[PDB]
């Protein structure tokens, strides 16, 4: 029942916040080498989603707001292991735009990554404020990745995800990997991971899967061509609810691409609310549009 209110960086605007996006794309670009070449998109769009996903609809608390990732018993979450490499990447940018909040710069993040990415336009806004540090979520509220269907379907129930929401979010496992030492799993789920695609449904549907037992003693599938799924991955074709929709999206990439864009807006904005006289969204265009 906590209430946030959205209060846009004193005298800022589109342009603004365009430079920001130019910032972190320019700087994706630059540092190509990271994590064996896959750069740092896939991280970027992870950090933006765990600092979205502490959020509890029922009390408003955690969510993107109060920009709380900047503390320790956030940062130091075992479920964010690994994440501490974005926020590294984005020092640089806060400190080149002091201005622009905490939640603001790590939201925009994602953004930025999905669309340099290649991916959809995602619609942003503006004015999540830093909240203090009794305001940081405990530990805990991220997902666990061993579990299955039924699992995944309740945990998003307190991000008032719904089912085509739930699946289309997942696709975002197209991107990057998983790193043993972060997760306790390891592996890419296809070839194309640094650009951001329909793969993962394709991937799920196409692939022969086998059930084994990585190096840090947990279950994953794995395919002969070096991929893999977390067993929650591999629960969205065990439940034929969520099999109907992972078809649907390996068979219609515009489709995926319009549902993940909204549900990836919402997580972002989930537990803020807007006035009515705030500014509408902002579509940032991509460097390659711009001609940069
Ligand atoms: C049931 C829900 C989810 C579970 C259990 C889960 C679990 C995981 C795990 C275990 C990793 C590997 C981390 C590592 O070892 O570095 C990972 C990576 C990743 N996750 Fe998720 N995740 C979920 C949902 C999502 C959502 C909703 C998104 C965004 C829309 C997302 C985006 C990513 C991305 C982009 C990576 C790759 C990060 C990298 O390459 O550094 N995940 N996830
Ligand atoms: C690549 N990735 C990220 C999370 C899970 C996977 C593999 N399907």
């Amino acid at each position: 029942t906590l209430v946030h209110v959205a209060s846009v960086e004193k005298g800022r605007s589109y342009e603004d916040f365009q430079k920001v996006y130019n910032a972190i794309a320019l700087k994706l670009r630059e540092d190509d080498e990271y994590d064996n070449y896959i750069g740092y998109g896939p991280v970027l769009v992870r950090l933006a989603w765990h600092i979205s996903g502490t959020w509890d609809k029922h009390d408003n608390t955690g969510g993107s707001y109060g920009g709380t990732y900047r503390f320790k018993k956030e940062f130091n979450d075992p479920s964010n292991a690994g994440l501490q490499n974005g926020f590294k990447f984005l020092e640089p940018i806060h400190k080149e735009f002091p201005w622009i909040s905490s939640g603001d710069l790590f939201s925009l993040g994602g953004v930025t990554a999905v669309q340099e990415m290649q991916g959809p336009k995602i619609p942003w806004r503006c004015g999540r404020v830093d909240t203090p540090e009794d305001t940081t979520p405990d530990n805990g509220r991220l997902p666990d990745a061993d579990k299955d269907a039924g699992y995944v379907r309740t945990f998003f129930q307190r991000l008032n995800m719904n089912d085509r929401e739930v699946v289309a979010l997942m696709g975002a496992h197209a991107l990057g990997k998983t790193h043993l030492k972060n997760s306790g799993y390891e592996g890419p789920g296809g070839a194309a991971n640094n650009v951001f695609t329909n793969e993962f449904y394709l991937n799920l549907l196409n692939e022969d899967w086998k059930l084994e037992k990585n190096d840090a003693n947990n279950e994953q599938w794995d395919s002969k061509s070096g991929y893999m799924m977390l067993p929650t991955d591999y629960s969205l074709i065990q439940d034929p609810k969520y099999l109907s929709i992972v078809k649907e999206y390996a068979n219609d990439q515009d489709k995926f691409f319009k549902d993940f864009s909204k549900a990836f807006e919402k997580l972002l904005e989930d537990g803020i609310t807007f006035p009515k006289d705030a500014p509408s969204p902002f579509i940032f265009k991509t460097l390659e549009e711009q001609g940069l």
